[PDB]
C-alpha cells in the first residue's frame, strides 16, 4: 500500500465530469475543476488542465496524469507550509501519508487549520489526535472516509485499506 493506491480507493477513477460530495466539478482521481456552478466553467478549467478540447471526456492516461501532478502538489505544499512541514517531518512513512491524504481532500489551508490535532500528532498522543479529529465537520461530512483516514493515524498501520 502507497499513497497513490491509498488515494485511489478514497477518490474513485471518473472519466467524466461528475460533482464531488459538496456538488463541485471533478473528473479523473478526485481532480477538483471548479467551484462554480457551471458546467462550462468547467468544461474549460478541464480542456486547460489537459491541453486539448476535451468535450468533458479524458482517458485513463489523462486522469493519471492529473493525479500525478496533484499528489506531488500536496506533498509540496506540505513542506512548504510552517505549520505542516514540522508535523510531517515527524511522522512515520504510514501515517506521512494519512496527512498527504487529508491534505490532498482538504488543501492545506484546511488541514493547516487543525491547530490541535496537529499538535497532537506532533507529540504522538494517537488516541486523542483521533477523537479530536473526528470532531470536525471534514468526519461528518465524509465519516466513512475519515475514519479510513483516521484510523491510519491511530495505529500506523493500512488496515483500514485492506
Ligand atoms: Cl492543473
Ligand atoms: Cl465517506
Amino acid at each position: 500500500m502507497n499513497i497513490f493506491e491509498m488515494l485511489r480507493i478514497d477518490e474513485g477513477l471518473r472519466l467524466k465530469i461528475y460533482k464531488d460530495t459538496e456538488g463541485y466539478y471533478t473528473i479523473g482521481i478526485g481532480h477538483l475543476l471548479t467551484k462554480s456552478p457551471s458546467l462550462n466553467a468547467a468544461k474549460s478549467e478541464l480542456d486547460k488542465a489537459i491541453g486539448r478540447n476535451t468535450n468533458g471526456v479524458i482517458t485513463k492516461d489523462e486522469a493519471e496524469k492529473l493525479f500525478n501532478q496533484d499528489v506531488d502538489a500536496a506533498v509540496r505544499g506540505i513542506l512548504r507550509n510552517a505549520k505542516l512541514k514540522p508535523v510531517y517531518d515527524s511522522l512515520d512513512a504510514v501515517r506521512r501519508a494519512a496527512l498527504i491524504n487529508m491534505v490532498f481532500q482538504a488543501g492545506e489551508t484546511g488541514v493547516a487549520g487543525f491547530t490541535n490535532s496537529l499538535r497532537m500528532l506532533q507529540q504522538k498522543r494517537w488516541d486523542e489526535a483521533a477523537v479530536n479529529l473526528a470532531k470536525s465537520r471534514w468526519y461528518n461530512q465524509t465519516p466513512n472516509r475519515a475514519k479510513r483516514v483516521i484510523t491510519t493515524f491511530r495505529t500506523g498501520t493500512w488496515d483500514a485499506y485492506k
